[PDB]
């Protein structure tokens, strides 16, 4: 599609409650951007704009994102 293929994606099967800021909170059916997974189960990525350490067993790697998330705004010569 678009020049990329750098970060992987995944869906949170079970909602995770990040005890502290160290970990990352996940919600049932949440797409997280896989940044780095150089750990056993402990994955690293951003959910909704916030990065952190979340479990793998909770999320599941996906081949492609879900449907198509986009919006249409207007401004000073937006496009």
């Amino acid at each position: 599609g678009s020049s990329g293929s750098s970060g992987r994606l995944c869906k949170a099967l079970y909602s995770f409650q990040a005890r502290q800021d160290d970990e990352l909170n996940l919600e049932k059916g949440d797409i997280v951007i896989i940044h780095e997974k150089k750990e056993e189960g402990w994955w690293f990525g951003s959910l909704n704009g916030k990065k952190g350490h979340f479990p793998a067993a909770y999320v599941e790697e996906l081949p492609s994102n879900a449907g198509n998330t986009a919006t249409k705004a207007s401004g000073p010569s937006s496009g």
